[PDB]
């Protein structure tokens, strides 16, 4: 099984200068529990952006550097080797890799934030004439999480 899983604003922001826009506990809730015990491939300016891999899970970065090495972290040099990723794979980020990988996932898994932020990082434009809406979930508000947000899984027409 091979996901994106994503989180972006209403014209699709999704970073600004190697941060969230947004503070929403309930999406990183959300993505620890979709995630843990599975694989996430992310290019090497979204991981360091994060900066650790993130724990109980696969932390594979794709990067052309040779020499890149991190405790934790498993190396890619080929969009082709995500394909040999054993069990459900999540595309995770950046914006360069979700359009090399946007027309070849099987799902995608999408907090929308119902908001308008600031961004440098952007994901692709995609019509939901080609996707299926299998959820669509609300996000709740409360004390510590105040931007309205859905949880969206879509599955490839
Ligand atoms: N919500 C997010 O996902 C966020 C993502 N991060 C932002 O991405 C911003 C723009 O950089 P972008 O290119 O979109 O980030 P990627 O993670 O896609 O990193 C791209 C890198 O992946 C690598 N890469 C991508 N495609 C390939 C490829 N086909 N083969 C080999 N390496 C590849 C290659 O790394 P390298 O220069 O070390 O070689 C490439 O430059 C950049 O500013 C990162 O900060 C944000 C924080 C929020
Ligand atoms: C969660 C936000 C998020 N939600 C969803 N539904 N999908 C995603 N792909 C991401 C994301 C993301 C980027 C990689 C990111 C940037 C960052 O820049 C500091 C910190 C984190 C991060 C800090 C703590 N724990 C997990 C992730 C994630």
């Amino acid at each position: 099984t091979l996901s994106i899983l994503v989180a972006h604003d209403l014209q699709r922001v999704i970073g600004f200068e190697n941060q969230l826009p947004w503070h929403l506990p309930n999406d990183l809730k959300h993505v620890k529990k979709l995630s843990t015990g599975h694989t996430l491939v992310m290019g090497r300016k979204t991981f360091e952006s994060i900066g650790k891999p993130l724990p109980n899970r696969r932390n594979v970065v794709l990067t052309s550097d040779t020499s890149f090495n991190v405790e934790g972290v498993d190396v890619i040099h080929s969009i082709e080797d995500i394909y040999q990723l054993p069990g459900h794979v999540f595309i995770f980020g950046g914006q360069t890799l979700f359009e090399e990988m946007i027309d070849k996932v099987d799902d995608m898994y999408i907090t929308v934030i119902e908001g308008k932020f600031r961004g440098d990082t952007f994901f692709p434009p995609y019509t939901f004439e080609d996707w299926e809406v299998a959820s669509s979930v609300e996000g709740k508000l409360d004390e510590k999480n105040t931007i309205p947000h859905t949880f969206l899984h879509l599955i490839r027409k």
